[PDB]
């Protein structure tokens, strides 16, 4: 736009493109997300405009929403790096546990806030978590919900990452609960610790079976109602559960205990963000500053 002197492209989310841009008059640097559509509906702005009144230190601030010309531009405060890039940069040495703990704690604070205000993220992944030089981490790109996963991709031809998707979604549940966000965050937590994605599936069934191979194929005992799920098949292979000592070494018992509660199959048994903040794992939490190379 003529209002922004687009600096550079910084991403390709799942609904459009994200640019780093400067407000020619204010001189502010922001992240400008363009969204794709027979004139772009208006039943979205209502829930979008809501996200705008959702301010928390661990949530990327949505500054402006502009529909004009039937295109929809989202203007967010700009952060210099995402967690995916930081994880990659920290691959050889690993993110120090104290920083891993700080980030997890802040993200749970952010989710606790969203959830208490009936807002679900729905698509948490490293690329959607932003960090700054001050040690903060913030939730971004709330998948804007749109329709709980609809359409399905950006707008042209991109391969959506399934690695952080909760089992109930993969089994066809039509109504997501706040529990889906805790699952994704648990997966991210594991990844920061081991430096390898926990469940790197390449298709919906491979994603589901990677989960089953590690946590055991769910049954009515651990997940009441699972065999009645839309996409559940009695023909699913029956895998035995593995121990967390083997899944996220060398994370300590407090860490493993918290992770196990974030990864419970039954959405109803999965720990809430609020309850997770009280877990003994955070007894000694602090706020370290990351070594950010910008
Ligand atoms: N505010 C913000 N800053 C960002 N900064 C940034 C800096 C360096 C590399 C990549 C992103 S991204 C970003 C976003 O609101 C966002 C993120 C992911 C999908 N859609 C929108």
């Amino acid at each position: 736009m003529e209002n922004f002197q687009k600096v550079e492209k910084i991403g390709e989310g799942t609904y459009g493109v994200v640019y780093k841009a400067r407000n020619k008059l204010t001189g502010e640097v922001v992240a400008l997300k363009k969204i794709r559509t027979e004139g772009v509906p208006s039943t979205a702005i209502r829930e979008i405009s809501l996200l705008k009144e959702l301010n928390h230190p661990n949530i990327v601030k949505l500054l402006d929403v502009i529909h004009t010309e039937n295109k929809l531009y989202l203007v967010f405060e700009f952060l210099h790096q995402d967690l995916k890039k930081f994880m990659d940069a920290s691959a050889l040495t690993g993110i120090p546990l104290p920083l891993i703990k700080s980030y997890l704690f802040q993200l749970l604070q952010g989710l606790a806030f969203c959830h208490s205000h009936r807002v679900l993220h729905r698509d948490l992944k490293p690329q959607n978590l932003l960090i700054n030089t001050e040690g903060a981490i913030k939730l971004a790109d709330f998948g804007l919900a749109r329709a709980f996963g609809v359409p399905v991709r950006t707008y042209t031809h991109e391969v959506v990452t399934l690695w952080y998707r909760a089992p109930e979604i993969l089994l066809g549940c039509k109504y997501y609960s706040t529990a889906v966000d805790i699952w994704s965050l648990g997966c991210i937590f594991a990844e920061m610790v081991t430096r390898r994605a926990l469940f790197p599936g390449d298709s919906e069934i491979d994603q589901l079976f990677r989960i089953f191979r590690t946590l055991g194929t769910p049954d009515e005992v651990v997940w009441p109602g699972v065999t009645s799920m839309p996409d559940y098949k009695p023909s699913f292979p029956k895998w035995a559960r593995q121990d967390f000592s083997k899944v996220v070494p060398p994370l300590d018992e407090d860490g493993r205990s918290l992770l196990s509660q974030m990864l419970h199959y039954d959405p109803n048994k999965r720990i809430s963000a609020k309850a997770a903040l009280a877990h003994p794992f955070f007894q000694d939490v602090t706020k370290p500053v990351p070594h950010l190379r910008l």
